[PDB]
DNA sequence: GACATGAGTGCC
DNA sequence: GGCACTCATGTC
DNA sequence: GACATGAGTGCC
DNA sequence: GGCACTCATGTC
């Protein structure tokens, strides 16, 4: 139905494929061509499905009846999901070699800040897959169910978590620490307490959500990157990140990363992504 | 020319008439077919053109190429801006009379939060026109101009409000306490500590910007209403309402006010363009 | 055994009987011509005689051997409670007729500030009767028991307070409020943030005090005067206070209490102490 | 004139040794046979004289006209300075082989917690020769001299050094942090945020104390021991307590000294004042 | 991965 | 001897 | 209109 | 009494 642009190019496969890996059970569906989940903004609620076209480098966007009142707004929220406005040309031509194989590589963003940030917390010390499963259980207890599409289930709201019991999060399989981080953010989020979108001064922004507890470092740079599509920001203690710069200490990762400016949340994803990647033997 | 849905009835004049009343000087240009502005998004900047389609109940968007990249989120803006997700039966079936006369009304929105709360600010204690022509100064002084458009200029930016001289904001005629106000709001702007989107507890927010400098509960409510888009805030400490509910304190306003929840913000809009409005023998 | 002289005139028979009024059950003992309680300095405990001697115009006071150690101390504390500094000359005569009925009054120090503390919060709205038997419950709960002396208890320390129960402290005859205020004070005197002695700005130490949960403005003067023995202090916002300046409001009869500089602690117990009284109608 | 009892033994040697090397010229007097100095206790002020009776294990303590009528206080700051509660049979037990050389020593403590912390901050990074002259310079330029004893002036009170010029005070031969630091440490004592007597929570307080501009880990430490005389510091970032412990880091001392509990401030002295100490080869 | 604790390494 | 900026530990 | 004071009112 | 809320009132 609704239609947005993109410039070439783009490597669906490579985003379809990160976004199914994290994909939440009865929230997202994923498949080869398309990418489909349930979407709340404010009272309105829906389900979101959108179907790239290739051949046209456009990207269709259909809603279900709830969410047309806002319609305008889930594109938005579809287009900072997608990364749709990046310029391949411009980070490209400046990655170099990091990015010549795979130059259609995009930043996954989140279509709700909140949600991220309670992604990136479920996602501490745990598996990538291990995560999903937790945020699985979260929205399945917390999350409300679509009337028009049973299938389907909304992320659990701010309120909703804000009034959560410590005990019933850590019995779905985490510490109380991260139960309390969960609900703490939740406030936050109530309170406007917690950036909604890109603030001007990232790594202030950043400094301030370190003051959240359960929220360290690690999760403050990860929320920036996904949550606000922060383009410059390297994850210097990232499990796999160390995995990568073999021996090297966060300073020194941190260090070397800034090669990569003002991209560095593109190159961070490129060496994720690039299997026998190690620093240049300069 | 993108395009996007409302439902009837839309005062369209009215609306136009609202904006072009409080039009900024080279950043917005207001006629009775067509609103238009510049427009930054991030490091993107434009012009946007918006056309009613009575016709078609639609609103026609055009935007410049260098927002196109951007595109889904501009729509966004402009969906918020001309309160496009409005049930008007919904609103009036609430309302009853008060809604009567002018069915079509809407909220004025705003295209940015951090632009709402300075118009807010620059708007205390002097007249309508003059807050226009005193922030077209502003925007005139710390405005990016548009290299594809140089007729128009972009609202200042939170970075180049919170770098700016005091005197300097002075200067253009306003006492240093407001200009201080503005100074703040843009730090707090970078740092993420301005809410730009609705948070799920309206008065909480409210109350936190409260303690900024230069924002007293007038200007918190009015910036909630048009920076957020609140749906349900009355402003009892406003000059015009006071007058409307002659000899009547906040108190006694704000309680006769909570007739009209959950849509007060609606009511709000339909009493200040009633010339002659007085309340019941209620 | 000890002793410590004054400076006549000393009217023992108002200071014993302000005391005694107020005396805590198994804490003190009030008699027509001695004073004795319950002492704690640090571990060292006992308990303390004050014996005045109007004739040689002396106060005699025995210590049990366990205060011993730290006798100098015990003294300094008799002192402050018994404001044996005090010149008569030099405030009866700052304050002319006023003081003239008692040239002898003293100003009621305390021999702990917490104690005063929790005796000030305790002492809100109920009569000094009902003050003096809830402190009493207080201290029958959480006081220390001294071996050598069964009928006596210490009163209670803030390592106990701050680690009691809220409930069981409501339990006693009080609101929570005033329970949550004790233990935070409890907590603010095991930080170090209660100041014990007298600083050299009252009037900020008292504006800081103000913050206390629980602790208003009455609380932090009554507590400067009586715990700090500040002497230029008055109670614009006592009972006994509005009821001896009729129609007139707390503003009103601190503007007058300014002509008993610097010595209002003073004019403020007589004043008290004086049913006749009545203002100036200037 | 007045008499204090001590618990023998007690090495007044070594305490007159100790307090006669600090001694500020001007403010105190230090001989063989006695310990002299200004001292001020709110507007009284006069010398106080201390002559130790070995014979019969007392302190005399004689009180120039000024002072009489806060007597006991004086006696009180008097018993706190030369640590007569202490009983060197207790702390001998504990300390065993440690103090088995001099069970004599006592804790050298302060006449007041604000001066203690001036001395503290004084001292710190310089010989204890210097400390006193720098600190005589501080003490002359902003102290009371007395009318009745010319050569004796009173160190300079927290309202006097609140509103010093930071800058005469880097004059006399201090940095500009040190002289900021005396300057906030004075505003602290002015408003009670600067605890004048010993807290329940000593490690807490001592945090706190931390966040103070020119006050780290050590002044702290040393504030404690002297200042509130707390008994169970250690202060394993010391210089010459460093060198006591070959090698050993600030945390392995800690947990070494962990065996004085909790006399770890006695034992801490005879560490100071014993030469060829070393830690057990253990 | 969050967090409080702990070793060091130059400049005031 | 304060004080700011890293790494290494060691439960949860 | 923001914002100190000040004084009322009513519910802990 | 504490305290949050409310209504002048005077200033910038």
């Amino acid at each position: 139905m609704y239609t947005l642009n993109w410039q070439p190019p783009y490597d669906w496969s490579w985003m379809l494929g990160f976004l199914a890996a994290r994909a939440v059970s009865s929230v997202e569906t994923v498949a080869d061509s398309y990418y489909a989940r349930s979407l709340a903004v404010g009272e309105y609620r829906g389900v979101v499905t959108a179907i790239p076209d290739i051949a046209r480098h456009t990207l269709h966007i259909n809603l279900s009846a709830g969410l047309e009142p806002v319609a305008a707004e889930c594109l938005a929220k579809m287009s900072r999901l997608f990364d749709l406005q990046c310029n391949p040309q411009i980070v490209n031509g400046a990655l170099g070699r990091l990015g010549a194989a795979r130059p259609g590589l995009r930043l996954p963003g989140c279509v709700d800040a909140f949600e991220q940030g309670v992604r990136a917390i479920l996602g501490q010390l745990v598996s990538v897959a291990m995560a999903a499963k937790l945020t699985a259980r979260v929205a399945q207890l917390y999350g409300e169910r679509l009337d028009d599409f049973p299938e389907y289930i909304c992320f659990p709201t701010p309120q909703r978590l804000a009034a959560a019991d410590p005990q019933a999060l850590k019995a779905l399989g985490m510490p109380l620490k991260r139960a309390e981080a969960l609900i703490h953010l939740a406030n936050a989020a109530l309170e406007g307490t917690l950036p909604m979108t890109i603030p001007g001064d990232v790594e202030q922004a950043m400094k301030t959500l370190q003051t959240f507890p359960g929220i360290g470092r690690w999760t403050a740079n990860y929320f920036a990157l996904r949550g606000w599509q922060a383009k410059d920001v390297f994850l210097p203690d990232d499990y796999l990140i160390k995995q990568r710069f073999p021996g090297m200490t966060p300073a020194q990762i941190r260090r070397y990363a800034e090669r990569w400016k003002p991209w560095r949340s593109y190159a961070l994803l490129h060496i994720w992504y690039t299997e026998g990647w190690q620093p240049d033997e300069a």
